[PDB]
């Protein structure tokens, strides 16, 4: 069956710390594609607010920046339902996924007409995570 709960969808849930420490690795693309981030997109009412998005891929850019202790001009390409942007790896967030984020992000995906992710993909993707 298909995910319904964060705490599902966080075992594929990649942090900036860990996104910092493998940027330089290859295979870090085939590695983070299909993960999920908790991504910072600015302020609500000057309060950070965030989106749980998949990462469908990894963009090399024109500029190289810091993150954290190492520098990379590396930007993940992140999927909100319908929404498609690049960002650059600073703006994921250590953080879990709230339960708002998430019910926010199932809402964008049944609006845009996308399946949800199954549990076997998830932990296809896991255990694949895991292994390497």
């Amino acid at each position: 069956h298909m995910v319904s709960l964060p705490e599902e969808l966080n075992r594929v849930r990649l942090s900036r710390h860990k996104l910092e420490r493998w940027c330089h690795m290859p295979f870090f693309a085939k590695t983070v594609t299909g993960c999920f981030v908790r991504i910072g997109i600015g302020n609500h009412n000057s309060k950070p607010v965030y989106r749980v998005a998949e990462i469908t891929g990894v963009v090399e850019t024109a500029k190289v920046y810091q993150l954290g202790g190492t520098r990379t001009n590396k930007g993940l390409q992140l999927r909100h339902g319908n929404d498609q942007r690049v960002f650059r790896l600073e703006f994921v967030s250590n953080q879990e996924f709230t339960e708002s984020e998430f019910m926010k992000w199932k809402e964008a995906m049944f609006s845009a007409g996308m399946q949800l992710p199954t549990l076997d993909e998830i932990n296809k993707k896991e255990l694949s995570i895991k292994e390497a």
